[PDB]
C-alpha cells in the first residue's frame, strides 16, 4: 500500500507540529547567511527562520503579536529548534470559520473517487505554510496520499476571487512557508491527486 518513491514526503508531512499564538519574537544581530525571529513559549528558545517576504518584513529588535506555526526540522545551522516561516499576526477577534474540502483522487488502476471534508478556520491570518502542512498530513491520513499515489495539487480559493496552489509531488518552496493570507477569506479548497 506504501510506494517507497514517496518515502520523503510522507515522512516531512508526518512529522508533528506545534502552534505558538499570542507571543512575542525577537530578532538578533545576522549571524549567518539568514536572520531567525527568536521565539521562547517554554524553556525553549525556538529560531525561526525569516525566508522569503519575511525577512524585510521583521527588522532587529522586538515584535509583538505573533503567532507562529512550527514544524521542527534538522538543518544546517546546527540549531537544536529550528522551522521555517510561519508566522502571521495574532488574532484581533474571535475566529470560527470553515472552509468546505473536495477531493478528487485517481490511483493507479485509474480508479476515480471523490471525497469531502471541512478545514476549520480560527486564525485571522494563516500563514501557507500551515495550510499547506495541516491539509497533506490530513490527505496522507485519510486518503493515503504518498501511500499509492502522491501527485496533484491543492487550491486554496479566496472569497475575493484569488487562489494560491500546493502542487503535491515537491515539499512547499520554503519562500512561500513565509507567505501569510487572510484566512476568513478563505472560501473552499479543491484538491486533486493522481
Ligand atoms: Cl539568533
Amino acid at each position: 500500500e506504501i510506494n517507497p518513491k514517496f518515502k520523503d514526503l510522507r515522512a516531512y508531512y508526518t512529522k508533528p507540529s506545534l502552534e505558538f499564538k499570542n507571543e512575542i519574537g525577537i530578532i538578533l544581530k545576522k549571524w549567518t547567511t539568514i536572520r531567525f525571529m527568536n521565539v521562547v513559549p517554554d524553556y525553549f528558545i525556538y529560531k525561526i527562520a525569516l525566508v522569503g517576504k519575511d525577512d524585510k518584513k521583521y527588522g532587529e529588535g522586538v515584535h509583538r503579536n505573533v503567532d507562529v506555526f512550527v514544524v521542527l526540522e534538522e538543518n544546517n545551522y546546527n540549531l537544536e529548534k529550528y522551522s521555517v516561516g510561519g508566522i502571521t499576526k495574532s488574532n484581533s477577534k474571535k475566529v470560527d470559520h470553515k472552509a468546505g474540502v473536495r477531493i478528487t483522487k485517481e490511483d493507479n488502476k485509474g480508479t476515480i473517487s471523490h471525497d469531502v471534508s471541512e478545514f476549520k478556520i480560527t486564525k485571522e491570518q494563516i500563514s501557507l505554510k500551515e495550510l499547506d502542512f495541516k491539509l497533506r498530513k490530513q490527505l496522507i491520513e485519510k486518503n493515503n496520499l504518498y501511500g499509492n499515489v502522491g501527485s496533484g495539487k491543492i487550491v486554496i480559493k479566496m472569497k475575493n476571487g484569488g487562489k494560491y496552489t500546493f502542487e503535491l509531488h515537491k515539499k512547499l518552496q520554503e519562500n512561500r512557508m513565509a507567505d501569510v493570507i487572510d484566512g476568513t477569506n478563505i472560501d473552499n479548497i479543491e484538491v486533486n491527486i493522481k
